[PDB]
């Protein structure tokens, strides 16, 4: 309906369920799960934060199954994940983002706490849902087709990409309003060296023609998922925003970015996967001549060695994640 419905919402912690301060609604932990309760016929989603430890899916679980009993299993339940999130549990925080803060509880670690220097990646959704991601303060992991907000313990940048949208400029300044500081938006190109310094970095960062474009609403970069397992080659495509654990390390991946067409080798894959996954990326391209350039490359990345152009298209990226 509009997500301007009343709501609760939950954090499991141990085999508990405390609840969210009202005002830091719009805000998660990436490393915590939570149970929310909706109205319209009411509807409770499990959300389950990237990098939420297992006790902590498993527990909310357990607990969202009593809630759904206790209002008489008449509430209808609905599982997600992070990154995943359905078009309407996004709407129910009002205009404001989703906050994804990084780290948060666990059995033995109690609440970790933040650090002084943070980076965030603001990324909207076709429809505008849009995310913002807190990520490793390193230049290398700026985008040119996001917004991000860098905030130091004093004052806060607010970098935006040349292909940053709408969207994701507003949403910056909300995720600055939730942090409580003073930024400084700063255009992709023309940043103050008192910024690369917060970085701790030169430069050299995930862009490309491509990732500035804003005319990338004609055609979005879809992402397949390619296997041979159950013994003749299929594709199925990988739903909402892109995501580094969408790459599946056991079969082959197809990046199409229209104006060329990526196809990511697993490390686990088989090799006629990856041979079936080119002929796959050919068809591709061939399907509609007239509006797609005939000389279109299929660029062959592999697992762990893949180009910053092609890590630009994934909301967050940790170079140690298959490590
Ligand atoms: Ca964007
Ligand atoms: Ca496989």
């Amino acid at each position: 309906d509009d997500g301007t419905g009343q709501k609760q919402i939950w954090r499991i912690e141990g085999s508990n369920k405390v609840p969210v301060d009202p005002a830091t609604y719009g805000q998660f932990y990436g490393g915590d799960s939570y149970i929310i309760l909706y109205n319209y016929g009411q509807i409770i989603y499990n959300w389950q934060g990237a990098q939420s430890t297992q006790d902590e899916v498993a527990a909310s679980a357990i607990l969202t199954a009593q809630l759904d009993e206790e209002l008489g299993g008449t509430p209808v339940q609905s599982r997600v994940v992070q990154g995943k999130e359905p078009a309407h549990l996004m709407s129910l925080f009002g205009g404001k983002p989703m906050i994804i803060y990084k780290g948060g509880t666990s059995r033995d670690g109690g609440q970790t706490a933040p650090a002084s220097i943070r980076l965030f990646q603001v990324r909207a959704s076709s429809s505008g849902a849009t995310r913002a991601v807190e990520v490793m303060p390193k230049s290398g992991a700026l985008n040119s087709n996001d917004a991000f907000v860098l905030k130091t313990p004093s004052a806060a940048y607010l970098w935006v990409g040349a292909g940053a949208s709408e969207a994701e400029k507003t949403a910056a300044q909300e995720l600055l309003k939730v942090l409580r500081s003073q930024h400084v938006q700063v255009e992709e190109g023309s940043e103050p060296d008192g910024f690369w310094e917060a970085l701790g970095g030169k430069t050299s960062y995930r862009t490309s023609p491509r990732l500035k474009d804003k005319k990338m609403d004609a055609h979005p970069p879809r992402l397949f998922a390619c296997s041979n397992r159950i013994g003749r080659f299929v594709i199925e495509e990988v739903p909402g925003e892109l995501m580094q654990e969408d790459l599946a390390t056991d079969d082959v991946m197809l990046l199409d970015t229209w104006d060329q067409v990526f196809v990511w080798v697993g490390k686990d894959s088989q090799e006629e996967e990856k041979t079936e996954a080119l002929t796959s990326a050919k068809r591709y391209i061939e399907t509609d001549p007239a509006n797609r350039d005939r000389r279109t490359p299929i660029t062959v990345v592999r697992q762990g060695f893949e180009p910053p152009s092609f890590v630009g298209w994934f909301l967050g990226w940790d170079n140690n994640y298959w490590s």
